[PDB]
């Protein structure tokens, strides 16, 4: 057997469950806001990243995992998603002298060593918005991270970290963006060295905080779109590690349970009830948009098909054996309780509408 | 200023709204179906592809993209998905002597030339069932891709080819009555099920895992989804047997596909609402009326114009991200609590309370 190289995790099917309930919370707050979505490479060329992190950084100096292609170029598997925005952006021709709100999500690789919150692979949202200024866009994106803590319930369980490292106009810039937070009652600490692990942030630079610590972190870095050829554009975001986000969702909320798989179980059993059974499913799946029914494949006698319909969630299990295949019937037995009629085909949805909801 | 690495893409906002609607379809019907997701790593052992794939196969022959690792170790991006699945399977004790519908969708890796259909970068949902042997489960996912495509509407553009290649014995010799059977077993389910196919009988698929049912699904770079069956893998990579089928399709052939048969499958506007401000010290109430409507609108897109400008440009804005309605804030609205409601589609704009603006907007959108 091969293993999974070290850092590097598998998110089985119990888990993705979770991962996709808080995930869709996520987007659907970020679409209220009317930002969009971005899909950028896994792999860009090794100066990008030496060129916009910077060279006397973490990342650059021991972290980044860099390769080197058939025809000479290294190349870099991204260790973070902002400089691979920035290029798409400039390459593409979206940043001049236009305003962009964008997300992204996806894996990012760091060769660090693994100890619980870090990783090797691990996953980002991440926002940048392109061609504001001022600290209001600052404070825009700072309330939508606040709502993302109300949604999962997470609120009372992370701080609020803000200083600017530029200065008159960034005095200015900073306390301007300090009123708008008390005027929303977004609670913050000023911790004057608070400065991040990245050069290429200039006014504004936050990090929320939980009690491996920082859940989410960004600032403004008005000069890196320049910096990698274009011209001179305002821009600010953040990303947040999901690995971290999931974890604090799961300990401080306990009661995050997401949808079971299977909502109706199709148990069927005797001489070729197959094509039967799978029709029957098929049509269910018509009338019954969004129901989880899986159909039972490989035989079983029915106390094995009944037990299978338990191990995966099942509410009601629809059963149909030969005679109900020749009087055109289909047994639906109410799993919770017991309570099994006989319906004829042409009712079973409808009375499996009543059953779940 | 630096670009792409070849045949590695961009999808810019206009495209990645198309995309999240045909995978939002994609993961429906599977959820419909009872399957699972799974969440696998981009990178795997060198060894495993290797061992899994084959040898002397073109993926292993000339396209991974393999590298060393700081210890020595060889590290390959993944050119395919079955395999790290398998791997995570036995690793976590998830498939013995069990029962499991899985899919997963993310990037595969290959160096090849760059065409129409092809990347190097590209991506992947696809499918494994593990622990059901007879055709019957071949069956449900021939059923399942079908009512994808009936789902996108391309299904008068995709044809069916099915045929089986034995086991080692009869390839070795060279289907074999047990495999005679299985496959018409199976060509009997999609008869009765009304699914036409066709038994191409030089039908073999490039990677060399696959024993008795192979298919393709090929439009008219031609094939948009693609699987078999492999029940003697999960052996082969340190597990004890266990029949496995399975399939994976081209997210970007298929994107390519609707596109094309089906000219209008259209896209989300990404704004509804646009909060146009302007006024001495308006921008903190534009954005706090901005918060409420959000928590009394669930789900409608709404859009804090920033950075000021004149009305003029800011309803021009609002033109350009497709917004229905504009909210107004001027000095007066705010000292006289009101907002204006701009019907953008018509220009007819009234003064609304703000604590019956909701309700307005919710008549005015759906
Ligand atoms: N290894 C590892 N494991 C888990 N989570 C990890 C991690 N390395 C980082 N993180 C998470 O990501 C955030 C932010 O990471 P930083 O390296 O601190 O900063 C950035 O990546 C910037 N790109 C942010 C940005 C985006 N636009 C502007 N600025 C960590 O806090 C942690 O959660
Ligand atoms: N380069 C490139 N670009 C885009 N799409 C590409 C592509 N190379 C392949 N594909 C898409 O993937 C399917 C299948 O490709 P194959 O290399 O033929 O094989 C497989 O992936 C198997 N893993 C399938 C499987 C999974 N479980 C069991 N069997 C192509 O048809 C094409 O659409």
């Amino acid at each position: 057997n091969i293993q999974a190289i070290r850092g590097m995790n598998d998110y089985l099917p119990g888990e993705t469950a979770i991962w996709q309930r808080i995930e869709g919370t996520l987007k659907n707050v970020l679409g209220s806001y009317g930002y969009s979505e971005i899909r950028l490479p896994i792999v860009e060329q090794t100066p990008l990243f030496k060129r916009a992190i910077g060279e006397v950084t973490d990342v650059v100096e021991k972290e980044m995992y860099t390769f080197e292609d058939r025809n000479g170029d290294s190349l870099t598997l991204r260790p973070e998603g902002t400089a691979g925005c920035v290029r798409a952006g400039i390459e593409h021709g979206l940043l001049y002298n236009q305003e962009q709100r964008l997300w992204y999500i996806g894996p990012m690789f760091r060769h660090e060593r693994p100890q619980k919150g870090r990783y090797r692979q691990f996953h980002q949202l991440g926002c940048e918005v392109f061609g504001l200024q001022g600290p209001d866009i600052d404070a825009e994106l700072i309330m939508l991270t606040a709502r993302w803590w109300r949604a999962l319930g997470i609120s009372e369980h992370v701080t609020l970290e803000l200083n600017s490292i530029g200065d008159e106009e960034s005095r200015e810039h900073f306390a301007g963006l300090c009123k708008l937070l008390e005027s929303a009652g977004i609670a913050y600490t000023v911790n004057q060295r608070l400065v991040r692990g990245l050069d290429y942030y200039n006014r504004t630079v936050f990090e929320w905080v939980t009690n491996q610590g920082t859940v989410c972190a960004g600032g403004r870095y008005d000069g890196l779109v320049e910096q990698l050829g274009g011209r001179a554009t305002p821009a600010v975001g953040f990303a947040m590690g999901l690995e971290r986000l999931v974890l604090l969702v799961q300990a401080v909320n306990p009661e995050f349970k997401a949808d079971p798989v299977v909502d109706i179980y199709l148990v069927a059993s005797g001489a070729d009830t197959q094509s039967a059974a799978m029709a029957l499913a098929e049509r269910l799946r018509d009338e019954l948009p969004g129901v989880k029914l899986m159909t039972n494949h490989g035989g079983g006698n029915f106390k094995k098909q009944f037990a299978r319909a338990d191990k995966w969630g099942a509410r009601v299990a629809v059963v149909l054996g030969e005679s109900e295949v020749a009087n055109g019937t289909a047994v639906v037995k109410d799993l919770r309780s017991g309570e099994q009629t006989a319906v004829a085909q042409d009712s079973v949805a409808a009375h499996l509408r009543t059953l779940l909801g």
